[PDB]
């Protein structure tokens, strides 16, 4: 299982067990820089439903997990 948006995972990448989407999400979101932001709220839980409610929490969540797009 995805350890970010707590869904069915499709392999670990960037050092942590994540889904198929969290890989692509993070890899564009880091080495591209996307605007989400939930630093002014920081309310919502990110899971299998609430992932589509906020793509800010899931960015901070994955990093909390131990993600790094220069991981080993
Ligand atoms: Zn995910
Ligand atoms: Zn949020």
């Amino acid at each position: 299982l995805c350890l970010v948006c707590s869904d069915e995972a499709s392999g670990c990448h960037y050092g942590v067990l994540t889904c198929g989407s969290c890989k692509v999400f993070f890899k564009r979101a880091v080495e591209g820089q996307h605007n989400y932001l939930c630093a002014g709220r920081n309310d919502c839980i990110i899971d299998k439903i609430r992932r589509k409610n906020c793509p800010a929490c899931r960015y901070r969540k994955c990093l909390q997990a131990g993600m790094n797009l220069e991981a080993r």
